[PDB]
């Protein structure tokens, strides 16, 4: 896809996502720009499991599968920022066996991910 699509995409997913859960703004916006540097609600949390079960990344027992992830980058992702996000998911590719509730599993990846990214990390 092309970056515009992309961006509009981020869009998409959160209005699809977001409903299911009580979330601010502020929380969003900030996960959007790749700030996973505040403390996470629970709902916020299992908002990065609807995200990324989404994608496919994930099971619903919260744990990342790096090959999977990789193989869905080509439909996900436009080709500028494929370097970064097989470089996040590689580096990142464990975070979720040092976490012991599902929801807690994929938010630490996606903040490890946001802490990997060589450039301009974006969540939905």
């Amino acid at each position: 896809m092309t970056m515009e699509q992309f961006l509009t995409s981020l869009d998409m997913i959160r209005s699809g996502c977001a409903p299911k859960f009580k979330l601010k703004t502020e929380d969003l916006d900030r996960l959007r720009v790749g700030d996973f540097n505040f403390p996470p609600s629970q709902d916020l949390m299992c908002y990065t499991k609807c995200v990324s079960l989404m994608a496919g990344a994930v099971n619903k027992k919260g744990e990342f599968n790096a090959p999977k992830a990789l193989a869905q980058l080509p439909h996900l992702v436009p080709p500028e920022m494929m370097e970064m996000s097989r470089k996040s998911v590689e580096a990142c590719r464990d975070t979720h066996k040092q976490f012991k509730e599902s929801c807690e599993r994929v938010y630490q990846t996606a903040k490890c991910f946001s802490e990997n990214a060589d450039g301009q990390f974006m969540w939905p």
